């Protein structure tokens, strides 16, 4: 019955199940959760691990003895449960000092503090076992056109990430960075707003091999984009270092619904792609149990994230295994798409009369693609109606 | 009185002023326009040049004789007016043969034909003096998840662009390519849906220096994105080879309104950025006079494109030259954003107590950004209400 | 195996399976279908009936003998198959004369012609058995703010609909009108853009009982709205006279995907609502088989519309029948929502100290809503994973 | 120089200039503002009045003594400045007790409490002189399909508004209600999501004359709708009792930018419509100075709201008074749109050969609308470039 186990590599942020329910129109509906309790409860649900922002684990402004005690308690819970910490990140968005950004704040002193706050937490992440360090620049951007020179900001962003790469290299760490794009919210427009913009930026870093993306389902959908397509481009580029799973109903505020909610068909095609491609990273849920829920509803929502992934994994596997689907894929020429267009080379293509002077455009145009029957087989499999 | 001159480098596609008004729910409302007339009338309006798809200039399926005559008549009009042809492109979207794409059609024979059709028109573009060859892959994509393996499609897209780069290099042509992103329409989702995705793809081509972007105002806005921000990233990357100017009311079908319509404030910030950055390429309008209009309205709409650019250029220049605006920019620390964050280097940053232990977080947080006064100065300048 | 039969009341527009594939960037990919063939093929698939615009059945500009022969052939096909015609409509959008609208064209002569064209087709619709006459005002609206005075346009729209109501009343017809809202496309903004605006307008007609709505899944979703919620308000108002079923991926051009595609979860909740409420009207599909398809794909796509409705009907029925769901609905207080708030009346409510002075806000606030477990039961049922 | 005066009837909510800057990813950036200071500073800026939620003026849970003192201090500031309070509203969204709604909470006890809390504040509103009592049901709705039976919820919403209408009638109060639609946020979908849905609902209330709409610029734009068009329908219905002015960049989270920001052209057409129609109600700003700002920026942003309204009023008046614009309006037949279509009556229309058999369709279709020249005149006027 679709029970998750640690082999599935499902992970959750402390800030997910720990979200107290504050929204901009509403006060908290749930009391604060001790990270120790979250580790224990998530382990009981079959999770593989947890993730954290610095400020989720160590209250901002803590002394060293407070910091040590908070980390000690968390480590003890990890050791007790066997839960891993595959990824961590920096909170460079909540505190008022970051109201104009961290790495791209107009004020240089804030930019430097943001880097120092990040570097301190990279050390802690490595200590606790993280393989990926995520950066979500939620405050990098603007509400008005004059407030941020984006060319200068990209220079500052490159400088920051280059320094972080120099740091991890100098320390001999194996951890790598994953940039998490988002188009807007909390800023009117956020810099590096989609997977594409982040991938493009990475190519201009000094050590691009150290950086990939951490795409989030709902974020790309807030720009109306096809999340499986974006993941495909990230995989094509060798840059899918981590992924954030949740649900979103199209173009509106960032809903962070449990995975499977929002665009269910997109969730199906996403799981099909991750499993087919052999993605081996964490299946991380960056979601919020709605503020209508008590703690029983928190754990039900987290359990649902994993359950929906596993149902979709079964259905996508059954789809790909079905001989009738394999036939429909051939009927739609998915096999031909994987063949090189012109491995014979440019000169041969130019000399091939069948490619132009003798090409029967009307006969080619008459061929149906058979995509509707293929998609109805996919629907039948998703719904278990085969 | 905001009169365009050819030195402004305003250009128009033949298919813009020549759009006959067919939409998916409506038949054509205007008769066909002779390209010769378009050249002459656009010259009278102060345009610098025109652009074309192959099939706009030469009816699809024309004999070599008919093709020569169509080109000859067009060249005579260019020669008589001094009008230029700075850009050309291929129609790989109208004919039914391209219903599943050109370079990424599932059928391999179609992919080879698309390349041959493109190569033939590159030759014609060079004959006419085009400096940029645009590719808008409007049929590259899918309506359903199983129809298109996006990793394979990106392989085919790269193969195609690599072959085109080999062709131009082998022939010694100075022309360069510009990929035009669009998120959707006519396909449910289009491959390379935004400026970011196209920039990222270009970095993986064999000869990336031959390829840039041709972003279109309305296309990025169909994903709810900030067009000036995207242009800034293209400029930062050295990839703004060409630009398409029009208007769009947010997230809906591609409207192709005249430039200045749609998001007027975004148009202001775009013109400010292009002029401030010293962009020297064509200011090309890919717009459609609404089908409500007769030909007097066609030419009025084309004139309006250029007029609005020039008004916005004046207001943006006045904004930048106003000492009160410059003071506001300094108050908001836009000048400080241009200073390197840590040119002192990583070790110095790590050793700098002013960047962490002695950083006064609450004093920094108390500093206002003064962005609202700056933005109201921008509004006052845009509206001529200073 | 989810086979449709005529008892299911599935209907299709001639223009759906008959769409030749022309889009604004592409020429037709399929030859024209004879309505006689469409009637026969749809009957073979298990449809209950067909619908038409005047211009789908009778080419615009036909003589009376041509009109009679076209109607005769269509009637013979209806008689041969037993297919019904439950609804018909007027094409007031394709021909260039309607480029500024029909009933709200600025030109009064066009407004009067639009009414005469509609009235002629009302007579034909009644002859062929239609119970509903749909009006989709796809050209009523504007691309620019000055082009249409919306207060005047609403006066003209009310006048037109009032005259149509006078006509049907004077003739003694039982047919009723259903206004089909759409937010945009082909006009930049369309008048009466959502179910709400149409419902509000109807209340100001002279004989409001003669008018309801014909909401379309994709149209409300083009404004990002919740289609089941809109249908609920239409049912609450007694105004769901007809419905158009299809799929849409959120906020973009009108995709007209087959029903079940697009927002699958919304399709589930829609079918649950229609079946629970006892909606007895046609389940009409206003969709377009993608232009990638040949005619085998056309019929597969139409069959898929019906199949998906039937799968969702089974899953929603199983959801409502499940004792565990009935328990979850109680846990979430859906039963309490159906109870009057204050059937004791205003004075009793004002005098009830338990409603205010003695109301324990913190105890009430602590109660979880249990909505996540309820929604995961719904997901499990939709996916057949119970 | 576009200086506001109290006779302009500009008003502001206490919660606007008093927003402390908490967003869902960020803590407050500004300290709390005393309502007395807001009254005095807004008066100095030229405002006419202020508005309030109960909980903005009186901390939730205050004793009767504390409540009296808070109101007394506020009234003293109003009396000292001559500032008015034209509108008031209830906070039925912040406290956790309202997490599933007020009037449509599933729990019946919460619905009764919400009504009592509202009624208490209606009394206070009357004491302070409010002519309109706004209801923004920000928590009425759902994140999941099973959580909220929308027909039952509309029954509960109608019951609540009917009881409130009975209350004001029984007390002899002249105050009227204005329902503020919003499509989403903080709920995944909000009930009565647009102006249209609210207008439709009002027509089914027991005393519809007591209820109108309070539309908000940004809210309709969050559904991609045309705000001036929606206001036109509200005016056509006699239901524009109040209006909320701000800015929004299309389809994303509710930005509450200062008026004139966001869609500047829509702001122009809105001001044109309100002034042309003779709207006499408050011009109320429901906006938030961005959290980047200090208090100097707060007051600059508030001043900017009024300044932009006044600039746009000037430009719209100049547009309407320009004989060249009036000529363009006639050329586009805006005057003809005001003529009744068929005041001659149904029979005369049916008998009029000029409306059908002798209507020259091709001559009518050939007439251009001249909308582009008209819109460029509007652009020129907006930008002061005539
Ligand atoms: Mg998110
Ligand atoms: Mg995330
Ligand atoms: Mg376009
Ligand atoms: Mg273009
Ligand atoms: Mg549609
Ligand atoms: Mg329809
Ligand atoms: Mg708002
Ligand atoms: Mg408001």
């Amino acid at each position: 019955n679709y029970q998750p186990t640690p082999e599935d590599r499902f992970t959750f942020g402390l800030w997910t199940v720990g979200w107290q329910g504050r929204d901009p129109f509403g006060d908290a509906t749930r009391r604060a959760l001790d990270p120790v309790e979250s580790v224990r409860r998530l382990a009981e649900l079959g999770a593989h691990g947890v993730t954290f922002h610095d400020d989720d684990l160590i209250p901002f402004g803590s002394s060293d003895s407070e910091r040590e005690e908070h980390v000690k308690r968390f480590r003890q819970a990890l050791d007790d449960t066997g839960m891993k910490v595959p990824m961590a990140t920096t909170n460079l968005f909540t505190h008022p000092v970051f109201k104009d950004g961290g790495f791209t704040a107009n004020d240089r002193d804030v930019r430097r503090y943001a880097l120092r706050k990040t570097i301190r937490n990279i050390d802690l992440a490595v200590e606790l076992g993280a393989e990926t360090y995520v950066a979500w620049g939620g405050r990098e951007g603007a509400e008005s056109g004059g407030a941020k020179d984006v060319r200068d900001a990209l220079d500052r962003m490159k400088e920051a990430f280059d320094l972080l790469g120099e740091y991890v290299t100098s320390q001999g760490y194996d951890i790598r960075f994953a940039i998490e794009p988002k188009p807007n919210e909390p800023r009117g427009d956020i810099l590096l707003p989609t997977v594409g913009h982040a991938l493009a930026f990475i190519e201009r870093l000094e050590r691009p091999e150290l950086y990939g993306v951490n795409p989030e389902v709902g974020h790309e959908q807030m720009a109306g984009l096809n999340f499986p397509h974006g993941i495909a481009q990230a995989l094509w580029a060798g840059k899918l270092f981590h992924i954030d799973l949740n649900g979103q109903n199209g173009i509106k505020y960032d809903q962070d619904l449990r995975f499977g909610a929002g665009d269910l068909r997109a969730a199906f095609w996403l799981v099909d792609l991750l499993e087919s491609a052999g993605y081996s990273g964490p299946r991380h849920f960056d979601f919020k149990p709605p503020r209508t829920e008590d703690f029983d509803g928190v754990w039900a929502s987290a359990a649902g994230c994993m359950r929906n992934y596993l149902i979709l994994k079964e259905r996508a596997a059954a789809f790909r295994a079905d001989p009738e689907v394999q036939e429909a894929l051939r009927a739609s020429r998915l096999d031909e798409l994987a063949r090189p267009t012109a491995a014979d080379g440019l000169q041969a293509l130019l000399d091939d009369r069948s490619a132009f002077e003798e090409f029967d455009v009307d006969a080619a145009a008459a061929r149906g693609m058979a995509f509707e029957r293929l998609d109805q087989l996919a629907m039948d499999h998703l719904l278990g109606a085969r």
